[PDB]
């Protein structure tokens, strides 16, 4: 993947920062194979994160629901002197590609308000890959790195992913639109005053009710919607099918085009 240009990489500031300011040590133009990748909003942190597969989209998704989540910074990199310590102190052969020892990353690294821990990682990973010695082998070597900081490591899977939360995936990701006109943002104002007083209602039936009255062929409001919380800008209840969602349960953002 990388050569031993890294050191310009690290210098751009790849895993410095947070909120905001945090810039992610992988990006989206780093996506191999047929696994499709995903730039998202968070609310939380106010800028758009790099998935690297439909399963860390999902856990993407997850973490930005948790009210107790505070800051998601994804792609996050292993100190490369550790990583050789630990490779060395477990026999293990450290990631390398023609002869450049590569550096490690975490999926995603997660601080909190208010649960068990102030800080925890996650590995994201399909259950299918477990079965192969390479995996299980760079899966030790950053469970040691986490250790040896005292920092709470997990491994999440396809099987730990709610099906609900599945299947609302499936309808928000069968793309749909990905053009975030300047057009499409200026609807979420108008949108956000129309959902905070039909608070109570079914968000189908309000949109449908927001079509009538604006004169737009039946569905252009939820598909407008659809594209907006499949971007980030909406967010809603995940557990629940996005169908029976009621008004109250989505959340929309003051972002505008100044996403640079
Ligand atoms: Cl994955
Ligand atoms: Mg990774
Ligand atoms: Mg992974």
């Amino acid at each position: 993947f990388s050569e031993v240009q890294i050191a310009r990489r690290i210098k751009e500031g790849r895993g410095q920062g947070h909120g905001k300011d945090y810039i992610p040590w992988l990006t989206v133009q780093e996506v191999p194979s047929s696994g499709r990748s995903h730039r998202i909003y968070s609310h939380k942190t106010g800028r758009v994160h790099h998935l690297l597969s439909d399963l860390e989209l999902a856990v993407f998704l997850s973490l930005e629901w948790e009210s107790s989540v505070l800051d998601i910074r994804e792609q996050f990199p292993l100190l490369p002197s550790d990583t050789r310590q630990i490779a060395i102190d477990s026999g293990i052969k450290h990631p390398v590609i023609r002869g450049v020892d590569q550096v490690m990353s975490t999926d995603f690294l997660v601080d909190c308000k208010d649960g068990p821990f102030e800080q925890f990682a996650i590995q994201v990973k399909p259950a299918a890959a477990l079965q192969d010695e390479r995996t299980l082998e760079k899966l030790e070597l950053e469970r040691r790195y986490w250790q040896q900081k005292q920092i709470p490591w997990f491994i999440f899977t396809d099987k730990e992913i709610n099906p609900v939360v599945k299947e609302n995936i499936e309808w928000l990701y069968s793309v749909k639109t990905e053009e975030v006109s300047a057009e499409l943002l200026a609807q979420l104002s108008p949108l956000a005053h129309i959902l905070q007083e039909k608070g109570d209602e079914n968000i189908i039936n309000v949109c449908k009710q927001v079509d009538i009255a604006y004169d737009l062929e039946l569905g252009k409001t939820l598909s407008e919607i659809r594209a907006l919380t499949a971007n980030g800008f909406i967010k809603f209840n995940i557990y629940k099918s996005f169908r029976a969602n009621k008004c109250a349960d989505l959340c929309i953002s003051q972002v505008v085009n100044m996403e640079e």
